[PDB]
């Protein structure tokens, strides 16, 4: 905990900006060294900056990301947000609806991220 | 951890429907008998149907609720959804934006629920 409810809304909106531009290195600097990511939730986790970097380089190396509603934030450093990811799959233009939950540490870095989505949230 | 992702989407949308109509009986029964709920997340857990039913008894005891986006569903019995609650803050109508994350058991009942929101999500 520590970042405020207001700080958490901003940190999370910023994360979506970076994904939308595709600035891979800025994204990764947002995560704690030790951060763990579960994306999609239900999969073995990604542990550490290095492994986390790999996901973004591979997934983000023509993708667009837009928040589709307000960031919901608590007072113990956690937040949840709904967004859409636009991409192209084998020529097929797709959109994926996702909801992510994040826990920030005292330095304002992402310690934990979990993403909720599956094929049922895939759209053409 | 057994309803399918499509089943999760349906269970969760039903729950918003019952909340909307105020069917407190039907809601409580959606929960496991020893389910735990954190609403708001950050607040200590209310446990077991009796305690959970008290939340809905008094909370919903001119409240409207509606999904404001698709229910995101995983493959391990978890789902997350964005919705808004409309109530009255003494005299004036306001709205609250919430995101809830739910885990279901083999019986299709809510074993856990976490509600993400704070004052930053309240608009008059
Ligand atoms: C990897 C991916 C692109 C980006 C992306 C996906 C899923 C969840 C995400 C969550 C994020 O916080 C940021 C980016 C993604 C997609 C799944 C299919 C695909 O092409
Ligand atoms: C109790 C309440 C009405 C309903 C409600 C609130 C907060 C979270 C909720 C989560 C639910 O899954 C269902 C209903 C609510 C509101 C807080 C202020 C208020 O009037």
């Amino acid at each position: 905990n520590l970042p405020t409810a207001q700080e958490v809304q901003g940190l999370m909106a910023r994360y979506i900006e970076l994904v939308d531009v595709g600035d891979i290195e800025a994204i990764v600097q947002m995560y704690a060294d030790d951060a763990t990511v579960e994306n999609p939730f239900g999969q073995p986790p990604i542990h550490g900056r290095e492994q986390i970097a790999a996901f973004y380089r591979q997934g983000l190396g023509k993708v667009r990301a837009c928040l589709t509603g307000p960031v919901r934030a608590s007072h113990n450093g956690c937040g949840a947000m709904p967004f859409r990811v636009e991409m192209v799959w084998n020529g097929q233009p797709c959109a994926l609806d996702v909801i992510e939950v994040m826990r920030f540490d005292e330095h304002g870095r992402i310690q934990t991220m979990q993403a909720y989505w599956s094929e049922v949230n895939l759209s053409v």
